């Protein structure tokens, strides 16, 4: 039995959604709320469905099961609220605000929605990535002790992007500390350690080009993420996991298994791929595809809200260490 | 303007095309036509088109812009010629026939026809295969010397498929015999070894479990194949390309990027795929997109009628040295 | 042309730079001084030089002109100094010593004569490290912006070792933090982070079995290395340093190129070396000929005396960062 | 008890075998035998042995226990001849001989002397060729199938030594042909084929630049051999050995495990070794070793004479393939 979805935003990341819908079954779209509406006809009409500017004309609907929310960071506060207080699931995109006081805000409001909102943690739907997860958690490694994650973008977004970005940690950083998470949960301190090596631009925003970070886990797990705002060769996204028995490493993905070999060096592969999309896609697909196992049922939802909650406090947190040379306990007693 | 499309066949291969012709933005799947009626019904509804159990209703239809011929060898010739008498274009699953008389005879009933014949050795269409030749045309490693292929089967097809596939090298080879011919479309000479290894059903066929094919351009181009029946890692797939400026190889493709080290072992990787429909998938994809293409352009296709007629002679050329003992000579003096 | 050389201790590193002393057609070992004279007997016997018990004995010889001190900790600080005094040439081994005020109270007795005094920071000399060292010091990969350094011991040592190691950072840490300054040799800011996840008998002794150290470099580069007590796979040596035009890493070596594929894994390689011995033969003996060259040069050392009192100190610092939680400033104004 | 070595030239191999007899504790060189007396002289010099002109002052000793040839292959059969009747042991190069016919005019005069010859087929030693075999013999990919080896010399020996080499089969495959008895002793046919693609010089001695051999075994394994004259990556010194069970396969060998990473390409990595002395050291001493064992154990050799007779005996049944474009079937009934 189909269901019935709607596509909120029609920027960058709603093309994704609306395309891998149609490919799925389970999955029908219908609508797009968009301000620029003549961008919201050009990816409503595309798939077959119609297209709106204001949201509350969708909140003004009843025949829609889920609520694909992608539209900008700064407004999915006020659209998540709208479709819990309708007890219609939902699936959002980057975790809920930047100001973790509105975030507060939405959970007590929606009070246990957050039992109805997915959020759009990608990475842990990459096979990679979730392969390691599950191996891991089946023991096959032993007890997780070390956790290395290394992320590197291939260049700084754009000046007016910087202006509104939150910061490295939460920003690019957050979505790191999330994948620590699904590995281990519990985080009760954070160390962290910023620099600025090469972008002049980013320097001016008092932001960091480039970040470490050092989590300790409730059992003594250390997870180290190292970041960049700036790599040569690609989209960077490496992750280690190493156990009592052994290690589980994710290789960085090329478009080709070619690899040439000449008198200058041997064994020369493709550069990684250099877009987010293009390195994820399979990812977007897994999510939508738990998306709708999650509405067969109702359980819940995994990464649900708190989820991005935590994520979002760990990138605070992160931030106050590098600002003041120490480490930050999580919660204290 | 989408283009429409016919489908013979509801089987496997069957199934990739639909799916793929439903994803492929200027087609349209209207028609899906197999003699096991619930089958095609089965896959029609499931990508809304029509049913039919007999050719004669599909081209009792006026609007088909093309034609996709994923049914049984046996109904081949008679499937290209139907739709190339009726000036639509037809995309037909390797080989014409087994018979190279029947493929002679199609042939001079078609006539110009032919044109309109795309054949699909999809592996051409592997963006690591195509990617190695177009570098290498483009003089990256200098002229080509050496051509290395391996291909393994998993294991056996089943014993009916065995027994009417017209041996290992129509059956298998053909397919890197085709891709021989796409690095070095001129060979004057071939060569083949057989031997029976392991399997006591295709040694009851009189055919061989495993063959290594050498053959020679005109340039003194070497290109060596190496086929097996089974492979307990799963499908290999491997290339190598060597010219006097260096080599270009291609790996085979996993599932995931992640590796295993412990006290048994470093580097381990997952098995590589074991379903050709896996490994193939992008290339299933640009084949159909450069059928569309070819369809609107008019200019002809690539791989072509010719190509499929060569592969198989190039086939019969290997048979006839393996059971001799001898090189064989293409084109006597 | 040749240099008569005296060794230190007869132990295992001992056995090591006595054939390397011998192999390097340049030196020719004399006498070899230890406590437990048998062995000092027998190994000595086996490449063509005397025996003795204390260093007295060596001292009461007036043919050295190169000096070598395998021998443990303890006489570290002894023998540099009974050296410096007949102004000959000196190879040190691990850490002039534990305690950082006899280092001090050391250098303030030698004064100036530490300039001929080299470190047996080995790692140094590994050819792939120092190639990796050389290139980026040509520019091959733009501006040094990140270090990242994993090293994991197979398993931990012997109780009593690690009861007079002086920990985790002192004993092991040391290394990676010199191999951090060979590269960035200004370091400003020193954090670290210390955990215990499996040795019960390291946790008794008030050590960590994990440490994370990420290190800021007078230009804002982030150095981040990370220990662990023991390793399933082997010992686990690999290098990462990024920069603003590329990365270069060096891999684990093992014993064979063997890669075994089966139905369970593909890409099987060996476990890597399990012992540091084998793993930095290449070292050692480039570590020798470079003291060597040293000597018939009079140009002084690198390392130097100087690198390990550092070496101690990022050490030390290491370990108050660990204890406090903060990050330790090196140099306040 | 140190055995006594005598070694015949003093040329490139003759100085990587004294430096290991040297090196080899058990061994110890006592002349050097070279017409080109300055250069035995002056190897003689650098290992403390004493230098001859002719194998007649080599021949006048009474202390010699074990002879090395590495001398032209013209010298092969007098010297292993007057070492064989004098009851000594030797070690000789590859080729007893070029023809056939004064090998079996060599063995027919010493007969059962054939037993203190060790041929010097130095890749059976290579660590990494000796662990697959060994695998293999153990049972740990199933029945040995397929044997793929692929071998290019980094590029054309000197015309004067092409001149007098007996082809590429004979100078070249013949080592590979070996490798191919080490796993498969008993071949029963043989298929080879020949190109001419870039040497002008080699198609000028009526050779060939390139080809592709591939062997029957007695229980229809298929053994596939790739050569080329030239290489610009270095040597290419491959092997894979493919079972029902799994297959074994051996990189190439290079300097340091360093891998670049820039916007050119991924995991670049350096030229393989380009000597055969820099990729065969290991195997060189190895080999050495089992000389001296085979002496103190007077049990025999491996490879024995026999070996070294059917390796040239497969040698010039690839060159009556390649020339009759025919299979030949080595023992006729
Ligand atoms: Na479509
Ligand atoms: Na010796």
């Amino acid at each position: 039995l189909t269901l019935r979805i709607a596509l909120f935003g029609a920027g960058r990341i709603g093309h994704v959604h609306a395309a891998n819908i149609a490919a799925n079954p389970d999955l029908e779209l219908v609508v797009i709320a968009d301000p620029f509406i003549e961008g919201a006809q050009r990816l409503a009409e595309a798939n077959g469905a119609e297209a709106v500017a204001s949201p509350d004309e969708v909140f003004a609907r009843d025949d829609i099961d889920g609520i694909v929310i992608g539209s900008p960071t700064s407004t999915h506060v006020d659209l998540i609220t709208r479709a819990v207080e309708r007890g219609i699931p939902a699936l959002c995109e980057k975790p809920i605000d930047l100001d973790i006081e509105m975030v507060r805000a939405c959970k007590e409001k929606i009070g246990d929605g957050a039992s109805k909102v997915m959020l759009g943690f990608n990475r842990r739907f990459d096979p990679s990535f979730a392969a390691i997860n599950a191996r891991v958690a089946n023991q096959e490694i032993g007890n997780l002790e070390q956790l290395v994650i290394i992320s590197r973008d291939p260049a700084p977004a754009p000046k007016d992007y910087i202006a509104g970005s939150g910061g490295i940690f939460r920003d690019m950083t957050i979505h790191d500390l999330d994948m620590a998470r699904f590995f281990v949960p519990n985080i009760v301190e954070v160390t962290a350690t910023g620099a600025n090596v090469f972008s002049q631009e980013i320097a001016e925003f008092n932001d960091y080009d480039q970040v470490i970070v050092t989590l300790r886990g409730s059992k003594g797990e250390l997870i180290n993420i190292v970041n960049s705002r700036h790599c040569s060769y690609g989209y960077d996204q490496r992750l280690e996991a190493f156990g009592s028995k052994g290690m589980l490493a994710a290789d960085n993905i090329r478009p080709t298994t070619v690899r040439k070999h000449n008198a200058e060096s041997t064994e020369q592969a493709d550069p990684i791929f250099n877009f987010f999309l293009e390195r994820y896609d399979a990812a977007y697909k897994a999510e939508l595809a738990t998306f709708a196992q999650g509405i067969r049922d109702g359980q819940g939802f995994s990464p649900n809200f708190e989820d991005g909650v935590i994520a979002l406090e760990l990138a605070n947190a992160c931030l106050e260490s590098a600002q003041t040379g120490r480490t930050v306990t999580l919660n204290p007693a």
